This record gives structure tokens, C-alpha cells and sequence, in this order.
């Protein structure tokens, strides 16, 4: 029972079944590992990950879907880069760590107006789109949908006219239906839901490619990895692989549809459990409540030793809260079961119950 | 037996390691895929990966070496991006595909002056030095050891005085002894002498650092993956951890001065086959002939495809030519033992 942030536990069924044929592939002789990425065998490895990406999220035929190496980080300069033309401004929205760090890195690129920030709320709390100051010409809205940190993320779609929407959803993609037609570019680091670090999925609208600005590295722009089957150059062929047996999973599972009835059953049951004393806390208001990432604390901070050691003594791996917030996390992506959630929070209450 | 030129084969004491830990690494209940990059396992992963490189190839310690993502490729555009100033000039030499793919990608950043081209030679040959027409005030010289297509190869390093060295060697690293200290920055795509796709390993010196010009993306700023352990953001941590694999094998085979004995073997042994008869041809002069990578052309190229077939037929895989070769090419790399050459020669 693996409740790590990042990267993430992958389905049991997954590892076995690129474990049996790890060295033997279909019985061809040869690891996909030793596959040349333009063979017949990785063409359609890699062609039916993209089909079985398309299928789980309904993504219309007017989309590119884009294997790309470097991470989402790679993604904050990637976005400006082929979108922010330079003179234009972006719209950023503020809900934690990782959008800072997108707007970060925007700022080397052009212009950026912070349209929203949820530290008028002291990100317990997403502003309302009535508080925003969207730019109306703005080349784009970037947000993430999902803060890993502070558990904080959108339970709704911004609307922007006609300003491309874009959006990081690196910690939710998969675990619930998207309405891809809403978004310009929908991107996600695989290592949470997708898969194998290193990864990223790009989602982006066809008509919104072949205006990178000319300082783009043509590694970077996503045109070229678009008209070559994101084989411009040699992808991360491994990765990509595991990926495909994670949507052929996913789908054997009953794909976005039985995610969300799963996910939100397993966030309900935890959020239930610290909700219902004042010895567990998360300070998240319920509008915006991370189905994916839990923080919570302890009341007693000096009771936190002994939870992890016992949390580490029963099944219950990487509750630790990251460094700048402390007290505990759990994360709950696809992977992990309710059963996940039920012995977490019977552990919880075996805690409580004691101190 | 896979003569692939890119990936490499893995060796299948290495995969078979790979296999039998993926899912409980250790005891710990846990894959390499599902560590954390920061958690002390994983960090102890990539310090043991980093440091086996560094003894491998006897790396100095004012060399910083990164653990990458993006493919050889990507280099082609991070060079320039943080060792060209944008008023100033690179010198470029062409030996074939790679090294123009690395050209083309640079004039997008500055000035290139391709100071020499195998072009008079039909690629056939590489134009000695004294032919060149480098550049007294270049921010750097580029050229790609091993032009992985064409069986071109320097067996020679450029004398370019307090001008820094940058050389693909994706396609020839860790297959013989190098002298690191000759080179401003080596960078080696993984998958073709290493094994594992993605995975790019660049060796720079530090000195060289922290001038990336302001366009320059975070992610592609070297002194950012240097500063931060190559974890700035998260790495691709599988395709590192087989990586070391790869490193940990090759000290277990008598590292690179044996990988040199072995490989001098293959290359000599194939080449004595082409150069017995009038049946096959090698147009590559004896001086350049890559040890890597072994082009060669059927005297009716009419009778091209019962090479093949009766390849496919034994156990000799892959050894088609690219799609603007035209011909055959076998690829000898590390995990290819001498028992694949001597297959080879007798069909
Ligand atoms: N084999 C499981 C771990 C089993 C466990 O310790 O709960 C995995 O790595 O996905």
C-alpha cells in the first residue's frame, strides 16, 4: 500500500505483466526495451497507446496526442515557447506550488498576468472566476487542476471565450471524465496516473500548432513531434510501452467512468474520517478538496513520529506531508484501491484511539 | 543476435537482473519504477550510476555528468542554447547525417561555420586537420565521433588549442578507452552503446557552466541539472537505473580497455570478410571505418533481399541499411559478443 505522491504506485497487473515478457515480447526473442522505435512491433505498441489514450478520454480527432520526455517541468517553457507569441500575454492562475513554478518559468518568455491566486484564501480555497482579472487578448489561461501538495483542485472548468484554456493536469488526468473539447492543451507528467517517470502526455488542439516562436528548440515544438508520430527523434520506448499497458488496464477496469465512481469513493472515506474529529485535520474547503492528494495533520504535531513508524510498521508506505506543509499526505491515485483507503483509515482510528 | 543499430541489445545477465527485481527491489516491495528520485534508495541508485561512469571512462573530477532526457537529438539545440554566446560563432564539422542534423539545428542560434565536409571525399573519408578551415575565436568545435549511418569514424581527436571539444558519441562511448580531459563536452543518447531509449548522458567540463544565454529553457540549462544532481525536476529514473545496470556489467567484463580488445575483433573480423572478396563492398577508407557500425553493399543489390531472408532464417537480425543508405549494415556494439561476428561471416 503505496500512498507516494510522486512517482506513484503502479497497478500490480501492470508490473507483472512487463515483467513475464520482459525479456521476450510476444515470444519475438527480443525486450521492447530492445526494439528499434520505427519497427513494425514498436509502431504498433506506440500507435495503440495513443488509440487507447484517445479512447479512455473521448479525445476528438482535431487533437494532437503528443509522448514527450523532460516531465511536466519541461512543459513550463514548452507551452510559451509554441503558444505565447513575443509580444503576447498569458494568463496564469495561482493555486499552489506547481503553478508558481509554471509561472516561474513563463516569465523568461513573455509577459504573464496572474489572473487569480488562491492565497487570498490561504489555499484552502479556489478564487471564484468572479474575483479573476482575465487579460481579454491573452494568449492563453494556464492553471493546474491539481495542486499535489496542497490538496487543493478545480472541480470545474474555467471559462475563458475565447482564450485557449491550458491546463497541467499531471495528478488527476484519468481519474475522472474530461471534456477534452474545453481545453487548447491539456498536459500531464506521467509518473502519478500515466505511468513511467520522465513521460509527459500533451493533449493539444490541432489549430493552435506552427506558431512556436523561432527560438524554440525544434525538439521542443509541438508540431514536429505532432507530423512525426512523436518520433521526430528516438522517445522514450520503454516508458511509452508501460504507459500502453496502463490505458489497456484502465480500460479493462471500466476505464474514466469507473475510475471516478472508484476515486470518489475512496476520497469520501478518508475525508469522512478526518471530518469526523479533531484529532485529524485538513484545512481544505470541501469545494476544492484534492480527490488525488490528502494532506492532513495530527492535532499533537509531537504524535507524528509515532504515526509513521506505526503507519510503516502495519502495510501503509510514504504518508510523510512534503517539507514546506509537514504533517501527512496521502495520495490515492488510480492504482490504489478503496482497500488502500480502508486500512489507512483503520489504522487512523487505531491511532486516535490510543492518543 | 541483434545487429540493431539503435537500440543496442542489453546484455541478458542485465535484463534478467532487471526482470527479477522489478517488482521487489531488494526486499523493499517496491519497483525502481515506483521509487521516488528523492528517497535514499533511488539517490543511492543514481550517486553509484554516476560514479561507475566516472570510473569507467576515468572522468576528471572538474567534469560534471548529467543523467538527461530528450534524446541525442536534443542536444543539437542545448549546446548551442548554453556554450554559444549569441554574438558569437560554433565550428561545425560534417561527416555524414548526424553531424549536418547537428548543424542545422545550430544556425537557428548563431553563426556555424562548417569548417570541414567529408562532401570531397563522397563520405568515404575524413579530411585530416590541416585541411580544416576552423575558427581562432569559436566558442566551440562539434563533431560526431561515429557517424552512426555512414561507418564513419575519427580514430583521431581535433587539435583545436583553447577552443573547447564537443562530440557526439552516442554511437562509440564506453567502447574503448577515451581521454576525457581532451573534450569540452562529450553527450552519448543511451540507447545506442548503453541500452536503454531516452536516457542521454552529457559530460561537461564545469568550467564550461552557467553561461546559458536568458532563452534558454530551465530544462535545458545544464548548470540546472549540474546544481541539482541531474533531479532539477523528475528524472527518467528506470532508463537511469538500467543505465547503471550497463555500467555495473561493463566492470564486471574488464570495463572499456577489455570492451576495446573485444570490439577491435569484431570490427577487424567483419571487415576482413568484406575486403576478401568482390561479392560485398566497403567504400570507407581503412583509417575512418567506424568499429560500431558496418555498412556494406551487395555487389548486385538485385540479390539484396535473399541476404536478407536467409538472415532472418539464422539468427541474423536486423541488418537491413537505412532508408537513404540503400544496403546492409551490421551494428557491433558492447552486449554483441564475437560469437554474433562469426555467425555473421559464415551466412
Ligand atoms: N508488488 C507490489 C507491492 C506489493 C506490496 O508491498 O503491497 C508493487 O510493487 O506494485
Amino acid at each position: 500500500f503505496n500512498f507516494c505522491a510522486g512517482p506513484a504506485a503502479l497497478p500490480d497487473a501492470v508490473l507483472q505483466r512487463a515483467q513475464a515478457e520482459l525479456l521476450d515480447w510476444r515470444g519475438k526473442g527480443l525486450s521492447v526495451m530492445e526494439m528499434s522505435h520505427r519497427s513494425d512491433d514498436y509502431v504498433a505498441i506506440a500507435s495503440k497507446a495513443e488509440q487507447d489514450l484517445r479512447d479512455l478520454l473521448d479525445i476528438p480527432s482535431d487533437y494532437k496526442v503528443l509522448f514527450l520526455q523532460g516531465g511536466a517541468s519541461q512543459q513550463f517553457a514548452e507551452i510559451p515557447l509554441n503558444l505565447l507569441p513575443e509580444d503576447g500575454v498569458a494568463d496564469y492562475i495561482d493555486t499552489g506550488i506547481w503553478s508558481k513554478k509554471a509561472i516561474e518559468e513563463a516569465r523568461r518568455y513573455g509577459t504573464v498576468n496572474v489572473a487569480a491566486s488562491a492565497k487570498e484564501y490561504d489555499y484552502f480555497a479556489i478564487p471564484g472566476q468572479n474575483e479573476w482579472t482575465l487579460t481579454k487578448d491573452a494568449a492563453y489561461v494556464h492553471y493546474a487542476s491539481n495542486e499535489t501538495i496542497g490538496g487543493l483542485e478545480f472541480d470545474w472548468i474555467p471559462e475563458t471565450g475565447d482564450v485557449p484554456l491550458v491546463t497541467d493536469m499531471s495528478s488527476d488526468i484519468l481519474s475522472r471524465p474530461l471534456d477534452v473539447s474545453r481545453f487548447g492543451l491539456i498536459y500531464a507528467g506521467a509518473q502519478k496516473n500515466i505511468g513511467p517517470s520522465g513521460l509527459v502526455v500533451v493533449i493539444v488542439r490541432e489549430d493552435l500548432l506552427g506558431r512556436a516562436r523561432s527560438v524554440c528548440p525544434t525538439m521542443l515544438n509541438y508540431k514536429t513531434a505532432a507530423d512525426n508520430g512523436s518520433m521526430y527523434n528516438t522517445p522514450a520506448t520503454y516508458s511509452w510501452y508501460l504507459s500502453g499497458l496502463v490505458f489497456e488496464w484502465l480500460k479493462e477496469q471500466g476505464g474514466v467512468t469507473a475510475m471516478e465512481q472508484r476515486n470518489r469513493a475512496k476520497k469520501d472515506l478518508l475525508y469522512k474520517t478526518i471530518d469526523a474529529s479533531d484529532f485529524y485535520t485538513n484545512p481544505i474547503q470541501p469545494s476544492a478538496r484534492s480527490w488525488m492528494n490528502v494532506p492532513f495533520r495530527l492535532a499533537d504535531e509531537r504524535l507524528d513520529k509515532p504515526f509513521l513508524e506505526g503507519a510503516e510498521a502495519r502495510g501503509l508506505l510514504n504518508l510523510k506531508g512534503h517539507r514546506s506543509v509537514g504533517g501527512m499526505r496521502a495520495s490515492i491515485y488510480n492504482a490504489l484501491g478503496l482497500d488502500a483507503v480502508e486500512a489507512l483509515v483503520a489504522y487512523m482510528a487505531e491511532f486516535e484511539k490510543e492518543h
